[PDB]
């Protein structure tokens, strides 16, 4: 009666963010909205789950995997990139997005890595991009924040010289406070963005990757990345055939 192992067979819970714009954030209704979430749904749909069967809760970053893990959510989304790990924790679908991570920062700023040298950087508590600079930013003041708004705020209010995020959310932030630049890019091809489950629920898993092997195959995944990410190179290995 259950074949994908939901918390409530009727409806699919989806642990997300507010604040990961163009990938994951709010409307100014309260809906979720961007890349990751339009994905998810259109995923969700192949899985045989309407629009309105789908519910979407906000939370910081670091609580979304441990979410899943205690059976909080039945799925997470939020540019979420596979990593061994993680996959200790959590269970990944297939990837869907692989890009960089971004050094963030002011008019005036930091123009290479070696600039931060004695900066302070900011970064959001359990992402890549903290794991990426206690390894390779050796001698850089790590600031950790609990969502990129209140690091973005922390840069512009002059109180750290930049902010590790994601590249789509940094190219945000830069349209948004037109002050801001794009100071440095950090492949993370590697980490490819997943969607997140519960270890050991297969079904959900498996259903999660037809569906968005059939997104890929005919053409969504492409639409819905040159909607939320135009201008940016898309790999064949998500595009058709
Ligand atoms: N919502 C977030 O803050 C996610 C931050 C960070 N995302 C990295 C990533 O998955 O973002 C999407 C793609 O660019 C991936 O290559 C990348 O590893 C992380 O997983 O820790």
């Amino acid at each position: 009666d259950n074949p994908l192992g939901l918390i409530d067979p009727t409806t699919i819970s989806v642990g997300t963010m507010g604040d990961a714009k163009p990938y994951a954030f709010t409307t100014a209704d309260g809906n979720f909205t961007g890349f990751d979430i339009e994905l998810f749904l259109n995923v969700a749909g192949r899985l045989g789950f309407k629009k309105e069967q789908v519910v979407f809760t906000g939370q910081e970053f670091s609580a979304l995997m441990p979410s899943v893990a205690n059976g909080r959510f039945d799925v997470a989304a939020a540019a979420i990139g596979t990593t061994a790990k993680r996959k200790e924790t959590v269970d990944f679908s297939d990837g869907y997005l692989a890009g960089f991570l971004s050094v963030l920062t002011s008019e005036a700023g930091i123009t290479d890595a070696a600039g931060l040298k004695g900066k302070r950087l900011g970064v959001v508590q359990g992402t890549l991009q903290e794991i990426y600079a206690e390894k390779n930013f050796a001698g850089t003041d790590l600031v950790k924040f609990p969502d990129n708004n209140s690091a973005v705020s922390a840069l512009n209010n002059g109180t750290v010289d930049a902010h590790f995020l994601d590249f789509e959310a940094a190219k945000d932030y830069s349209a948004r406070y037109p002050a801001l630049k794009i100071a440095v890019n950090i492949p993370s091809f590697d980490a490819p963005a997943g969607f997140v489950i519960r270890k050991g629920n297969d079904a959900l898993r498996n259903a999660l990757d037809k569906g968005l092997k059939e997104a890929m195959q005919d053409g969504t995944w492409k639409k819905l990345h040159e909607k939320w990410f135009p201008g940016t190179p898309m790999p064949a290995a998500y595009l058709p055939k």
